[PDB]
C-alpha cells in the first residue's frame, strides 16, 4: 500500500511522522512511501535523505493524502487539513480527541479510520507510543529548569550544581514514572539535589536502587509535598493519570522568590493550580514570586531527538498496519487495537464518547 | 577598621561583595560592617539576613564609600562612581584596567588603594579568586549550550543525553583547564557525549581517570581538532585568547551546532566571536549559533556571590585586621594584586600596556 | 532410574553435563549415575571425585548411552553420537536443531526423546538454561573479540580503550539480551565505546539505566544496524528468537564496507549465524577472513572456561534434571510448562514449531504427546 | 641489630608494634626480633604467625626492654615501664611527650634515644606515620556514629540511609583532612547526606569531584559551621598544635535532640566546647539534648585492621633504623629525624621542649 | 639537521617513531626528514603520507642511518643494528640499558649519543614519554592475561569475571604506578576480583579512592606477595625502579606453589623481568611453562596495537624531537633538565647512574658533558 507522510501544520511543530530507517524498511516490504517536500527540514531530515530511502517527494500537501492509504502523522489535523480526512484512509497520529470535538466531529464526519497514538497500550497498561515523548519531556524539564533558574531569566538566580563549597539548586520532581524519572535523572546529573516523591513505593525503590540513593524519594503526601516544594529552587511538575492539582497557588505563594516551576503535565490540564498553557515565545509567566513555565508539546522544541524517539516507538505498528490493514492489525494485536479512534462515522473510543456525549460504538462490532 | 559595601550599580550586575558569613567573622573579629540597603538583593540575600549578621544597613551608596577603610566590590567602579572613589581607602574588587585607561585614571586621580581580584596570584601560578568564576562558567556553558540547542532557539533540535534508542548530543570541549573541566562534566552529567581536546596529556589523563574514559580526550592536533568540531553539535571553547576554531572551519559544521565562548571576556577562542548580552545572546555565523555572553557568572548571582566571596573571604580579613601593607607583605599572594596606592600605578603589565609611568609595587610595601 | 553422563566430544568441550553435588543429589534419592571416565577431566573434576558422590564409572561411551534411561549432555549428538541414539531414553542437552536438519534427522530416526536446554522458558519468557551460557559467552566475545583485533592476530592494530589522547575502540552489539548485555558490559569495562542495537526498546532503555547512558544504544533497523556496522572496529552478534534460526543480518556486501581489520564475533552461530558469512568454526581454528575482516564463529564458546562454565551451567540445570528422573519425562513436562517448552523429539515426532518451519519438516503439537487419559 | 617487641601494656590497647610481615623483612635482612609471647593475641597474630615469620617468643617483658638495641611499641611507656628505659636502645613509638611531663622526663632520665611516630615529618609536610591512624579513626566514627544514632543507644533513632521514600540522616563533618575526608566516605557509604566543612577549598574540590558532587561542601565558617549543625543528626568534628573550639556549648542547645557528635580530635583537646576524653565502656555523655562520644585512641578498637595499618607506615622507618642505626638513618632521612625526641638526656623537639620550659638540645648538635 | 627514522626490526614490532604530522612540524622548521621505505607501514601510514609531509623516503636501513644527525627508533637497536650505531649522531629511542650489557656496550664502543625515552623525567619525578606505553602495556596485561586463562591456552580455564553465581578471576598486580593501574583498572573492567601492591602507600590511597574500595590495596612486603601470588589466578607484574633493572619479587619456588593453570604477564620484562624465571619472548611465542604454569614475558607489548601505540607515543616524544632536532642535543639538554635525565651515552661514557651501578660499569656525571667552556 502507499503510506503517506504530510508536513506537520502546527505552529512551531518540527517533528516529522517518520524517518529515512524507517522510509527503507516500507520500501523494502513493497510499500510506496509518498513525503511532502520539506516534511523533515525541521527535523534535520533533507528530501534527498528520504529520497535515497526510497520515498516518492510530492509537491503538495494534498496530494499525499489524496493518495495514501495509510497517513502517518504525529499531531492531529488542523481547520485547515479538515477537508482532507477521507472514507478508506487510516489515519495514525496523536489525536487527543477528549480536548477537541472540532477534530472528533471533523474525523467522524469523514467517515475516516483513525487510530491515536497515545492510547495505544499493551497489556501491562503501558503506553508504549506516548513512553518515548514522556522522557524527552522529562530531560527537557530538567533543561528548561535549570535555565529559567538564571536570574536574567526572571530565576533565584541558582545554578544547578552549585560549585565546590557552594550549595545546589533543590530540585522537587513531582512524580516517578517515565517523565518524572527522567527529570530526575537529568537534574541529578546537572548536580543539583533532588527529590522525587510518588505515592508508588516500588518506584521509589527503583530509584533509589539506580542512583544508590542519591536521588532522595519521599513518599507522596500532601504534607509532604508541601514542605519539600517551599524549600525547592526547582519544581517539575510530572505526574502522569486529567492530571490532578497537586500544587495550590497558596502554596506556591509560601515558595523562594525565584522559584521555578515545570509544568510537563500541561498537556492534560497541569499539576499545578496556576498553569496555563503556554508558547515559546512566551514561555513563562510570574505567579506570586514564583516562575511558571508550561509549553505545550515541550518534545517539538528537540525535533532530531524527537521524531527518532518517536519514530523508533510507532515504526511495529506502522509495519503491522501496512503489511495487513487497520482491521487484521487491530485484530492481532490488542495493544494497537486500543488506538482505534474512528471508523466510517462510528467513535471507538468509550473515554472520548462520554466526555463529549457522543454515542459510543464498541470496537468489537467494527472488527466485525 | 569599617568594612564598606555598596550594591553594584553596572547594568545586569546583581552579585555582592560579601556574604552573612562573610559580614559574621568580621563583626566577630571587632569590624564595623556597613552595606548600602539593597546591595544582596540580586544575590537573594536581605537586608534582615545582613543585619541579623551584625551589618549596619545604610540607605546612600555615598555614605558606604565616604565612611569604608575597606572598599569590597564585585566590578570595577563605573563614571558615575568615579567621585566616590577615595585616598586612604583600599578598594577590593575585579579591575581589569588594562581593559579601561578611564577606570585606571579615575584610581590614580583619587589617590585610592587598590587591589584587583584578577591578579591575586599564588606561588603556583593560580588564581585564586579568578577560579570559582571560572568554575561556574563552566558549568553555565553546558546548561546554556543545551537550552540553545533547541530548534526553538534556533539550534539544531537535539536533546543532551537523547533517550534511549536515540543519539546523544556530540559535545566537545576544547581546553581542559577548570573552566572546560566543568563544561565536561556538566555536559557529560545531562547525558552528551563528551570529547575534551587539549595539549596537555597529563590533564587529558587526569580526565580519562576521574571518568573512568566515560569522557573522551583526544590529544590536540589540527586533525583532532578540525573532526571532532564538524562532527559537533555543541562546542565550548574554554581555553584560558588564541582563535581555535576559525570561520572558514565552522563552514563545514553541521547546520544549527552551537558554539558556546567561554573564552569570549578575554577576546574569545572562536574567529567569530564577538561579544554579546543577555537579552540578545547569539548570532548566526554560517549555519551555526554563536553564544558569546559576557560576564556569564552573573546570571547566576546567588551562586556566584558565595563561590567568590568564599575565596575573597581570607584576604578580606587579613586586610582588615592588619591593614594592606601589613597583610601584601606577609601574603605575596595579595600582594600581587596591588593596582594603584596614592596616586601611583604598581602594575607592570598594566602600565605597559596602557603606555604609562609604573611604581615598583616593592617600592610601597 | 539410570542417568548417564558421557564425556563430551565436540572440538575442545572441556564442559561436563553434571558435578559431584548432582550426583550425590541424584544418588541421594536412590538414582543410579553412570559417568564415562574421563567425563569431568576437562573441568579438573577427578573419576574419584565423582565416585566418591556415587557414581559409578563406566570404561565406553557406548555403555553410557545403552544403560542411561536418562542421558545429561552439555552439546548435541554430533555425527560419531547418532548410532548411540536409543528409542525410550530421555536427551537432556543443548540441540540447535534449528541450525541442524542432520542433526533433527538422526533423533527423528532414533525415536528417542529430547529436550532441548535452550528453549525451556518460564512464564515470564526467560530462557534460564540458555542463559548461564549466553552469559559466558557473550563476555568472552568482548576479550576474545579484543585479543583479535590486535594487529598480530591479523585485526586493525587497536587497543579495546585507547590511552589518554587517543581514540578507544569502536564496539557495536547486535542484541541487548542476555548475550549482548554481558559483551557490551564487558567491552564497556575495557573502555572501548560500545554501541547497542535491540528491535526492543525496554531492553535499550534497562541498558541506559544501567551504565546511565554510557553504553549507547540504538533502535535496531536495517538502515540503522548498517550505518554502524560501518563504523565499527569489533562487531558482535547476539540476537536470538528463541529455537529458531538467527535472522541473517550483516550481509557480505556490507562488510566489504567495512574498516580493515574489523572483527566480527558471530555468537549467534550455534542458531546458524547472524552474519551472512558465518560458517561454524572451531577452537583450534577459530577464525577466517571475509573481505578485509575476520570472523569469529565458535559454536561452544564456555568451553574455553570450563571452571566457570561447568557450573555456571549446571547450577541451572540441575532442578529441571532431578524432575526428570524422578518423575520422567512426561510427568516432568506435565507438571512444569517451562521444561514443556524445551520438548523436541519424540518417537520420530518434531515437536517444535519454529524447527519444523525452519527446516521443512512435518510438526507434532506438543500437547498431543502431553494429552490426559 | 636485635629488634625488641612488648605486649602494650596501658588499659583496652590491643595493638602491636610488628606483623608477622615486618618480622620477616627484618630476618631475612639479618636482624635478631625479640617479641613478649602473647604481644599480637590482640591484633589476632598468635605466637606461631610470629615464630613461623622468624621472631624468637620470649616469656617476660623484662627480657625484651633488656636484649632489644631498637624498641618498638604503639603507645609511650607508662609509669611501670619507666626502669626499662636505658641508655644505648632506641626506643620508637607514639609519645606526645607535650602531653606527658612524667613520660619526656623518665626518657630524659634514663638517656635512652626515643624517635617520636607522630612527628616523623615528609617535606610536604604530610604525617605519615600519623596519617594511617587517622584514616581508621576517620571511619570509625562514621560506623560508631551510626550506632549511637539508635534511639536504644540514647540517640534520636535515626537509620543513616533511610530507606526508599525516608529521609536518611543528615551528617555533618567538619573538616575535611584524612580524618574528614573518611567519616564523610563511609557515612556516605552507608547512605547518609554529607556535608564537609572545611576552609581549604582545594579539599572541597577533591570532594567534589571524587564523590561527583553526592558529598556536599560547604566553605567553613562559624555562620555556615552553625546551620550546619543544627541541620545535623550527626556531627563528625575531624580538625588536625591544640585543636580550636569549633563548636561551643551554645550551639550544642540549638541542636535536634538526640543528635550524636563524635570527637576525632579528642586527643588533642576535643573540637568541641563539651567534650572530654572517655573509655570504651562509658563510651558516650550527654551535652544538653544531645549524645556527645569522645573515646580516645579509637583505632586501639579495631586492632587487626589498626596494627596493620601502623606498622605498614612504620615499616621502611624500622628497616633503616635497623640497617643503619639511629645516627645514620637520620641524617639519611629528614623525615626520620624530625621524630627525634631524646637522647643521653637532651630533648630534641623545641615544640615540647618550649611547651615543658626544658632546655632545647638541636637535633643537628646531635647528629653529629 | 637530519633527522632519520629507520623501519622498526624487533619481532613484530609494527610502530613507528614519527608520524605525518611529526614530519610536516620538521620540515616546516627547515629540517630533512629522512625515512626508510615502508617505515610506516606497520601503522597504514603509507609512503605516500610521509612524503606529502616533507619527507624523503630512502630504500635502505644503512642510509637512514648513515645519514641522519638526529636518529629517532621506538625500541632498542639490536645485534643486526650494532653496526649501524655512529658516533655524532643522537640516537632517541626506548633503551632499557641495565637489561643488556649487550646493548650498552655497542652504544659505548659506537662513541654514539644516546637519549633513552624511558629515563626523560621531570621534576615531579614522572616518566612522561614511558607513560603512554605503560598505559598501552597495562591495558594490554589485562587482555592478554584474560586471554591465557582460558583452558584452550593452556590456561586454568576461568572466566575474569565469573558470571552470577560462579566465582570471578583472582588478579594480582604488583605495581601501582602507570601500568599497574592500567593492568588493574582493565582487570577489573573485565569483572575480575582485583589486589594491587605497592611499597607506595600513597598510589594504594589513590587506587582506593578512584574505585572506592573495588580493587583491593596491599602492602607490598614479601610474605603479602606470596599470600597473595599463592591465591591469584593471573599475576601481572608492574613493577620500576626508573632505568633500573626489575627487582625479583616472584620466586620459581614461589610459583611451585601457584594453582595448576595460573598465568604470570612480566609487563617489566622490558627491564629484565620482575619474576626469577622471566625471560623474553616474542609476540610468535610470547608463552613457556614455568612448574605449572604459563609465564608471558613480551618486552614489547604495545607493537601489537600500533594504531594506538604510535599516536599515544609520538604526542608524547614529539615536543622533544623538535628541540633536539631545533638546537642539538646539548643545548636542549642544557635548556631542559627532563630531556638530560635521559642522557644515556656520549663518546664512550655511560652517563647513567644506575645502569651504571647495574651493569658494573663506570658512571660518567652528566654534567660534565653538559658543562660550559
Ligand atoms: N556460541 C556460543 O558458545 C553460544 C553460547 C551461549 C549462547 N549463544 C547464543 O547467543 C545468542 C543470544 O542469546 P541470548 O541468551 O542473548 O538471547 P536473548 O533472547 O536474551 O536476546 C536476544 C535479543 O536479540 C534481539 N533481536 C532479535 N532479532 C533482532 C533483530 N532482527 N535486530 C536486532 N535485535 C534483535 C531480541 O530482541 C533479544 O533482545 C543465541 O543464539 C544463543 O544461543 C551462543
Ligand atoms: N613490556 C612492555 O612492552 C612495556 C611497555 C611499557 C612499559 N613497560 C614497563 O612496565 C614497568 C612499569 O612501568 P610504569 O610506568 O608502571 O612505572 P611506574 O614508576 O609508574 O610504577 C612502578 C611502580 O612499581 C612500584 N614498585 C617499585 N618497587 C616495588 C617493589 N619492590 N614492590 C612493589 N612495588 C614496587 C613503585 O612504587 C611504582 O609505583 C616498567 O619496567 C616499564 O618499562 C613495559
Ligand atoms: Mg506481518
Ligand atoms: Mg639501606
Ligand atoms: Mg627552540
Amino acid at each position: 500500500m502507499r503510506v503517506g507522510i504530510p508536513t506537520e501544520t502546527k505552529n512551531n511543530e518540527f517533528r516529522v511522522a517518520i524517518t529515512p530507517a524507517g522510509v527503507a524498511e516500507l520500501t523494502r516490504r513493497g510499500h510506496e512511501v509518498l513525503i511532502q517536500a520539506g516534511a523533515g527540514e525541521g527535523s534535520a531530515i533533507t528530501d534527498a535523505d528520504f529520497k535515497a530511502a526510497g520515498a516518492q517527494l510530492v509537491g503538495t500537501a494534498d496530494q499525499v493524502w489524496a493518495d495514501a492509504d495509510l497517513l502517518l502523522k504525529v499531531k492531529e489535523p488542523i481547520a485547515a487539513e479538515y477537508g482532507r480526512l477521507r472514507h478508506g484512509q487510516i489515519l495514525f497520529t496523536f489525536l487527543h480527541l477528549a480536548a477537541s470535538r472540532a477534530c472528533t466531529d471533523a474525523l467522524l464526519d469523514s467517515g475516516t479510520t483513525s487510530i491515536a497514538y497515545e492510547t495505544v497500550q499493551t497489556a501491562d497498561g503501558a503506553l508504549p507510543l506516548l513512553a518515548p515523548m514522556s522522557e524527552v519531556a522529562g530531560r527537557l524539564a530538567a533543561q528548561v529548569g535549570a535555565y529559567h533558574l538564571m536570574r536574567t531569566q526572571g530565576g533565584r538566580g541558582v545554578l544547578m550544581g552549585g560549585v565546590p563549597g557552594v550549595e545546589p539548586a533543590d530540585v522537587v520532581v513531582i512524580g516517578a514514572g517515565t517523565a518524572g524519572y527522567n527529570a530526575a535523572r537529568i537534574a541529578n546529573g546537572m548536580g543539583a539535589t533532588v527529590t522525587v516523591l510518588d505515592i508508588n513505593i516500588d518506584k521509589l525503590r527503583q530509584l533509589d536502587a539506580e542512583f544508590c540513593g542519591r536521588i532522595h524519594t519521599r513518599y507522596s503526601s500532601a504534607y509532604e509535598l508541601e514542605g519539600a516544594v517551599k524549600r525547592a529552587d526547582l519544581v517539575i511538575g510530572a505526574v502522569l493519570v486529567k492530571a490532578p492539582k497537586l500544587v495550590s497557588n497558596s502554596l506556591v505563594a509560601h515558595m523562594k522568590p525565584g522559584a521555578v516551576l515545570v509544568d510537563i503535565a500541561i498537556d492534560q490540564g497541569g499539576c499545578f493550580e496556576g498553569s496555563r498553557p503556554t508558547t515559546y515565545d512566551h514561555p513563562t509567566f510570574a505567579v506570586h514570586d514564583t516562575l511558571f513555565y508550561c509549553v505545550a508539546n515541550m518534545p517539538a522544541s528537540v525535533p532530531k531527538t524527537s521524531t527518532y524517539a518517536l519514530t523508533n516507538a510507532t515504526m511495529p505498528y506502522v509495519l503491522e498496519l501496512a503489511d495487513h490493514g487497520w482491521r487484521a492489525a487491530c485484530r492481532s494485536n490488542p495493544a494497537l487495537a486500543k488506538g482505534l479512534s474512528t471508523h466510517e462515522g462510528a467513535l471507538l473510543s468509550e473515554r472520548v464518547a462520554t466526555d463529549l456525549g457522543v454515542p459510543f460504538t464498541e470496537p468489537a462490532s467494527v472488527l466485525a
